[PDB]
């Protein structure tokens, strides 16, 4: 019925299916999504920063992409005139063991080609945001924040009014050779047929190349991202985004100040090991989930070697109090009273053999299924760099199927 | 979008009672709000699909609702011309006390069960032993499909039923009463509510001002698949002589509407209100099914009946012996796991299993209180009983909200 | 420094080494790594003396019990330690209990047990007035004891004539240096004793002492607790005797029996609960290392696979003592939830193959090869049921079997 | 009717105190009740064995009093009775300019009439820990080894010399107006303390005190350095720690027999006697974690707590924090040893008890619930405060 289908209704998959249909209007594309919307789960659960570039190294495949695909995303915003609002961005740091960090991404960021990064001693810092402290802080006034779960509508949109199709409650549980491959939905007699595929399943991106012929790594490992919801009262506190100086070995960025199109102001997210791939709640656990997890070697070289970090994480989440003494390292004017549990996202990590975290493009196919690409992962942050990474998407499905 | 009822609830309950209330009143502004994306995604969608002739229950409600909902049911398949087949029920017992049990042949003679004979005797069943009960009338249908055709009706006479609307506010706004949903800016209004959240009974009422009780302890009911090289030793619904001390009616071996012969369901407690499988818990809701007063109650008594049912499910092996008995010709191969539904069970403070209904409200006389009635239980069968129970639940709110 | 090594001051290895020691006036010592000894299965037991009823005529387990008993008997009455000699009647619940009752009446008098005597009706009410029942077994030989002041006189016979009992010594390490080839290391450091042989009854500890020379993994040792309930005082005149259900016989636990102490204390016990520690007494011990091993036992999957219900029965009964109380009613109705007491409790060593049975008859282990640990340390890792009443029986089976395997 | 006063508790404090009381009255009836078979079984027969000097404790403090009172009289009695013993120095060692602060403060703090307290600069370290690094260290050279066991064995031995030492005496409930044992028939009847060291607060609740303070196990896991390069740890080498726990952290320490144990670390043990990960008890944990004062401690102090979880789950980690003291360690060279388990006293607001607790019902019993530490070097220091509270509480 089709030529090729995406399996992702996440901003990866929609702005792939879009991507590709734009520059070959004759090919017939679906997308499958599980879910009743579009941007149900990370595309729908994140912070929504557009990130300027700086964490990631010069040179690299992530720091092209994030770049480029932040002067996409902005000049995408403004065609379709999406809300969006542009405000500042303040890696502080606090001691001087943070500063020569942040003088490492201080020249990062420079040689990515960022647009009017100053550095700010602590005479500024006050300039920017009156209610922050700090030794030295990074200010990038390029960065803004957006809503990606209407950006990925928006990709969606687009898609099909070129002519695609975006079949919504579509549960791919199985692949069968019949147009000559065959998509069972979870529902009997919901099934979909065409020649070749392009999954991006996000948190299942593993188990959807399970049921193909490729290997279990990487294995997605979920890590749970919490945040606080400060009190309306407090919301002027904030007025851009205050970023700590993270640890570079992890990819994480962790907690941090953001606002928010509603006004609201959010704190997070956090680096929590989610004990269920969809895991949103603590309370929520599923044992066949973690028995693999557990089972899986690279958890336990991982677990060898960060398992401080992650279990302090888990700490100051356990005893806000103690997250609370963190953030007023930064605001010292916010207190236990002024923050309430909000939602939560839970972030599709891959993990190879050997305990590391994946940050590059890994795509696999089967050892007439074989031959169905996966993209198991993408390069980080999936939001801003989503047209960026569709274009890189866009290239190399074209030449493992001949379009 | 503004009304003047709105539904809380997908299931054949909340359907039924929304299709029943636009039937008495087509003036009437209803919407149904589903927090799934489609109308018996859970309990009406995740049964074992054979319609009832009340043979276990004489004089109570229960009993009444049953018979005149079966008699309702096939009225309505046979007028919305929907598929389903006679297939009869064989309650067949096995032990001699079992024979004291099953002479159950006075309570359905009672409740006119119509063409309810005592029988063993002979296979008239070809694979069935034992030494029982034959109700021809008892047959199967796909209880998901007769939701749907629910909200079929319900939306022909000028409802609207919202889709993934996930209600998880009600605070106070002509219409005073509004609902919020899970995603931001999705309100509706309204001004009298009806809630028929089934595995979340409780929890709904909670948001309007009524006690924890009766609570919503989730019961899983695991399924086994006959494979189809044994399909043919089943022809109709075998049902146990159950124990009249517990409303399950005990591992039957029931055919469906594609043909397959499922074995099932089960008791086994599910570690979360919508864990359709062992493995996922959920400690919130875990700790409070535990640790609500009327459970360790209910357990010091009949914990050693909920043992053996997860124990014949974590080996397979001893749920076939139990099989055997009624048909012996099945192996350990001859099966495979299958799907299962989460019972909404409620219980009171003592430990006793509701089987009436239970409607609920507020207390102070507010905005929320009076305005909201929540169903947190309807009697068994509800999919059988679903057109008898949804004539007195329009019955309870047209008293209950004052309707013209 | 010693010729023969006895590890293990339970029943079983302290009557061993007392028979050992009449035979063969050798140089023996008894090495046990408790402070006294029967400080486990032979100090937290029922202490009943059994005759030949429940095993099966002609088989050695059965004529070890009866030939057991009457040393017994002999042995308390030249000792004079204090024993009382009441009944044991086995009362069946209904007509279903009755037949399995009529074989044990025949089993019973098989193997000379004197005297069996079936009784009925109003006859039960003339030798226990408080107890029901449909039909009941007799005997009158059945009586009671202090099993563990019963091995504490073997250990005292065994230094009384020329043997050595090493308390607090818990055995580590087998090693090997000569003439004494075998040394055996304890707990503390410096602690170590050289000998020619060693012997091993370990009990709870039997198949981890012989992993420690070469011998296999199975049978292993699977701990099942034994719960006891205290009735109150105000009602331990309604229980003049032993009151024993009929117990499946397909495995070898006697069921929850009315039995009275010495001390005048009556006991409702004992259950068979799983453990979750080799020495678990309590319902929250639990070792890891021995509770992820005892699930990863072959045998024990098996097992489970077909009795896991009767195990889950004892559990819910032991979470609630009502339902136990419903059990024990059927007997004794005047009993109620008020009128008793947790109470102490016992770990059975319960010996297990790979294929998931529960093994009741000697097993003999030694190491493989031709080393020095491989043919001088010899493993007894299960005895027959039971070890208590059989012991000074036991004890001669044993003092034959290391006669021939290191030729004495 | 038997004794006229019954020490409960074989360990170091209960023999020194029971060997302290009938020296001053010679003509009292005393025994000692011990649940094990042998004294010194269980916190004094499982410790680092080192004579404590006394630097971490503030000047003007009863902790610091005893210390290095108990350190002299201890010094005192190993050659009065010919008890071996090694005079190896602590060295306070320090890492960054961070550590140098704190440790400064404990130079200062010392200087609590400590002896000889000398602060090594940096090339003089080599000429005392020749393989050990560091920036700024505090020496002090009059730190001992000693087994501790083996000493409270011979406070014992004096007091069984002096007029009775009853063990596998397993105290259970209370009734010359009678002290009754795990065995039937196990009784003795005296007129007139406990020391249980994990059980302080178990036996307190025996005859109607609070169950405040609680006991809190704490299991001190150590590492054995392999015999191949037992030469790298001359004396002792501490850490600096921080300030807010009694825990002065895992340190190099040399035993009599010549074995190094790195340790102890700061694990919760899940038992009142868990000296092992895997042994845990369900009924003792519904009490440490239930217990009102544990909530207050944790939501403060559990990141610490955790980190030494990481570290005892994974050596891994240990080893990486123990290279920057001596840098010549590797996987290999460690390997698992034993432990001991600490009887750390915890109020209801979660603060951690370190000075003299006695509590009574009813009137005739007092348990000393917690005594300051260390323990063992104190051992004569305390046992003569606690002769001085009884014999007040009429001798
Ligand atoms: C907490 C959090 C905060 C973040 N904040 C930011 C930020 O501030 N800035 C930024 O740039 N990035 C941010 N990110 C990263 C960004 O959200 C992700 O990198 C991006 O959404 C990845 O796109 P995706 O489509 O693969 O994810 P997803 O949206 O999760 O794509 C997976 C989709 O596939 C569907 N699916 C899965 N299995 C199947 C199946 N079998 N059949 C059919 N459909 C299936 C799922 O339902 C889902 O819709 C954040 C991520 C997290 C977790
Ligand atoms: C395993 C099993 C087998 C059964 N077999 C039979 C049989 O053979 N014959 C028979 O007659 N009956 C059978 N039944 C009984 C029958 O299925 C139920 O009685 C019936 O489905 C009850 O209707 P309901 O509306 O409560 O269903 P449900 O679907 O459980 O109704 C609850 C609905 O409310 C929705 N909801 C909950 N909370 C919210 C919220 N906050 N916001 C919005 N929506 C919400 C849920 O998504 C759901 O759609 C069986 C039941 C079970 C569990
Ligand atoms: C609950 C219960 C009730 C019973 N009731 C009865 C009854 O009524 N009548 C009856 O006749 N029988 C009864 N028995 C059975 C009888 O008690 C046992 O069969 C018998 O006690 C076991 O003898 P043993 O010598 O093997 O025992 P144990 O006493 O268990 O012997 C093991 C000994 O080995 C020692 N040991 C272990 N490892 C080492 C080591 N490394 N170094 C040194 N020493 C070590 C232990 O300390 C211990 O003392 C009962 C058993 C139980 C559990
Ligand atoms: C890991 C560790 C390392 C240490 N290192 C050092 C060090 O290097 N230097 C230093 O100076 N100090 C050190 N200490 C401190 C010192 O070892 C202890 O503080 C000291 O032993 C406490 O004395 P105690 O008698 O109360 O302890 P314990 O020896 O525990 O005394 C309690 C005794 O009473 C018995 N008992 C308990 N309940 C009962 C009962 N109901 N009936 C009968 N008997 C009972 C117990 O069996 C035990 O023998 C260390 C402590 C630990 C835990
Ligand atoms: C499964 C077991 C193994 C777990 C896997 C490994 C997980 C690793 C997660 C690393 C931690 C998350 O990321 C971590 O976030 C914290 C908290 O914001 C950052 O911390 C930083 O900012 C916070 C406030 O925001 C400051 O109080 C802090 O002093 C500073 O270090 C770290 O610089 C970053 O490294
Ligand atoms: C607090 C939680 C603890 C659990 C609470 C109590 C839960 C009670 C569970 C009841 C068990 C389910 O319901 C029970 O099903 C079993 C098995 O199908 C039926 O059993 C019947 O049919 C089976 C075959 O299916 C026959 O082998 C059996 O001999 C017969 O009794 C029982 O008659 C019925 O009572
Ligand atoms: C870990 C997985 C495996 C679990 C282990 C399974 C082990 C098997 C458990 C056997 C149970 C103990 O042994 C069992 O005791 C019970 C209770 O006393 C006896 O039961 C008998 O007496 C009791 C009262 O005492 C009566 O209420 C009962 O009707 C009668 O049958 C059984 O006849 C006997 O079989
Ligand atoms: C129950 C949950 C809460 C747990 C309760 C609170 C437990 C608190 C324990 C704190 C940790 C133990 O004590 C802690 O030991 C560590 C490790 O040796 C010391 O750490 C010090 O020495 C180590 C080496 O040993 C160095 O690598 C380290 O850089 C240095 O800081 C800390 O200075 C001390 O504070």
């Amino acid at each position: 019925d089709y030529d090729l289908v995406v399996v992702g209704g996440g901003i990866v998959g929609a702005a792939s299916a879009r991507e590709i249909v734009l520059r070959h209007p004759s090919l017939k594309v679906a997308v499958l999504e599980k879910e009743c919307k579009l941007a149900k789960h990370q595309s729908g659960h994140n912070s929504g920063v557009i990130h300027a570039g700086i964490y990631y190294k010069p040179g690299t495949l992530k720091a092209r992409l994030c770049v480029e695909g932040m002067h996409l995303a902005y000049a995408y915003l403004d065609e379709k005139k999406i809300p969006y609002k542009k405000t500042g961005k303040l890696i502080v740091a606090t001691d001087e063991k943070e500063v020569k960090l942040l003088k490492d991404l201080e020249k990062r960021g420079i040689a990515n080609n960022v647009p009017d990064l100053r550095m700010i001693e602590g005479s500024e810092i006050q300039e920017i945001e009156p209610y922050c402290q700090g030794v030295m802080a990074l200010h990038s006034p390029h960065t803004g924040i957006v809503d990606w779960g209407l950006v990925t509508e928006h990709y969606g949109q687009d898609f099909k009014q070129c002519g695609g199709d975006i079949y919504l409650d579509f549960n791919v549980s199985k692949f069968t050779e019949t147009y000559p491959v065959t998509i069972h939905g979870a529902k009997p007699g919901q099934t979909v047929r065409t020649k070749n595929v392009l999954t991006c399943g996000g948190l299942q991106s593993d188990l959807l190349a399970e049921k193909t012929g490729c290997p279990r790594d990487p294995r997605i490992v979920p890590f749970r991202g919490e945040y606080l919801l400060l009190t309306k009262e407090k919301q002027h506190m904030v007025k851009g985004n205050i970023y700590p100086v993270p640890d570079p070995r992890f990819p994480f960025l962790g907690v941090h100040f953001t606002p928010r199109m509603d006004g609201s102001i959010w704190l997070g997210p956090n680096a929590v090991l989610a004990l269920k791939r969809e895991g949103y709640t603590w309370g929520d656990i599923n044992l066949f989930e973690l028995f693999d997890a557990l089972r899986y070697p690279g958890f336990v070289k991982m677990a060898s070697k960060y398992i401080g970090f992650g279990l302090s994480e888990m700490s100051k989440s356990w005893f806000i109090n103690l997250q609370i003494k963190a953030l007023q390292k930064y605001i010292p004017d916010i207190t236990e009273y002024d923050i309430q549990r909000g939602p939560a996202g839970v972030r599709a990590q891959a993990m190879d053999l050997d305990g590391n975290l994946v940050d590059d493009f890994v795509f696999d196919r089967g050892q007439a299924l074989a031959k169905v690409l996966h993209c198991r992962n993408a390069p980080s942050p999936g939001a801003t760099s989503s047209l960026a990474i569709a274009k890189m998407i866009a290239d190399k499905i074209e030449n493992e199927f001949s379009i």
